[PDB]
């Protein structure tokens, strides 16, 4: 039942575009990708924390998206764009927190529309469950960094 | 003008939310105390983060509401409910500060938008759109961070 709540299927229309985004965004002017950022992180984060409590149930693994060789080939065409405003002493980058995230939301929404509500309701507990020390956290440090490029 | 843009509306929609919030902070516990704020703030920095560009008119100042012992009540009251959860590394700094500092720029602000002059009105929303790149912003975002981190890292550290 979970996965068919209003709160999450807002979660996924975001994550999707969040996804999209970083997918396309190559040669993107530092300036305008960084404004964007800053708005697209900020609701994702909310979405995330109104979602319903969700239960994994753990018979099927969901499918894994995410591939050693997408995960780099984004972080690296992000670090360039960012070029030498990526790097941030707390020495981490933006770039990677970025591919980061995007590793569990990618994973998340890919298997969400496979249709199985089984893994369905997997793939989003899993993303539930990293987004307090995983990719939530990366999210409220790579923001600070991001409105520091912009603003600092 | 710009005082009747959909993304200004929206914003002090959220604004005065956030101002009443803090305004009751004696009325609850530190566990929705947290969850909310963190509800609450991303929504606060992105409606901001959209607003439109205001330019100053100047004449009149517009009137300021937060006074010494209105910003010292409120962070007295914050560090109460969050206690030892209030201290954050990040140089020693207080989360009760950072969000007494934020409620005073959008305080200020959401007061002055309810008197009805339009001058004010104005100038008080490009003051508050220049602070928040010059330092509530920032303040915003290192809060969450803290705020996110009392609520999800691991206790019982040493």
């Amino acid at each position: 039942q979970v996965i068919f709540d209003k709160n999450v299927i807002e979660f996924v229309t975001v994550a999707a575009e969040f996804c999209a985004f970083l997918e396309r965004a190559e040669s993107m002017k530092r300036s305008t990708f960084v404004d964007t950022t800053l708005k697209i992180l900020p609701l994702l984060y909310l979405k995330a924390s109104m979602l319903p409590k969700c239960e994994m149930i753990g018979d099927e693994s969901p499918e894994t998206y995410v591939t050693e060789e997408i995960y780099e080939v984004l972080r690296i065409n992000l670090a360039s764009i960012l070029a030498e405003k990526d790097d941030y002493l707390e020495k981490k980058n933006i770039s990677e927190d970025l591919a980061d995230i995007y590793q569990d939301i990618k994973d998340f929404i890919f298997v969400f529309q496979l249709g199985l509500n089984e893994t369905m309701n997997d793939s989003l507990a899993i993303c539930q469950e990293n987004f307090g020390l995983l990719w939530g956290q990366k999210l409220v440090n790579t923001m600070r960094a991001l409105h520091d490029v912009k603003y600092s």
